[PDB]
RNA sequence: GGACCGAUGGUAGUGUCUUCGGAUGCGAGAGUAGGUC
């Protein structure tokens, strides 16, 4: 199973963008809900090798949210403009 | 070749404090998911 380990944040504003990059963590978000999504924080060299295949947004993934697995699949994986890295990734409430 | 509208999160952008060096925020538009008819 994939299963991308991550952590519930709400530091969204800016604070978490610099201590996610200041540890080569990189946001997400867990969305298409229907009261409200849910954003969380993990590795991207991780999430890297996982929307790097296509069962990764063709079938679900397990985020382990501080050890809490939820179900979600990819839906706008974001790459960098040049580099062979991510800007962002979302997955929707499988 | 359903139509219309379109969040959160993202990155673009933008401050604030400040002996000006340093530190630290908030974050589009558009799309997505969804809503409405």
């Amino acid at each position: 199973m994939f299963t991308i380990n991550a952590e519930v944040r709400k530091e969204q504003g800016k604070g978490a963008s610099r201590r996610l990059r200041a540890a080569n963590k990189f946001p997400a978000i867990i969305y298409g809900g229907k009261e409200a999504p849910l954003a969380i924080e993990l590795d991207h060299d991780k999430v890297m090798n996982m929307q790097a295949k296509a069962e990764f947004y063709s079938e679900v993934l397990t985020i382990v949210v501080d050890g809490k697995e939820i179900k979600v699949k990819a839906q706008d994986v974001q790459r960098h403009p040049y580099k062979p890295k991510l800007q962002h990734i979302d997955f929707v409430r499988a």
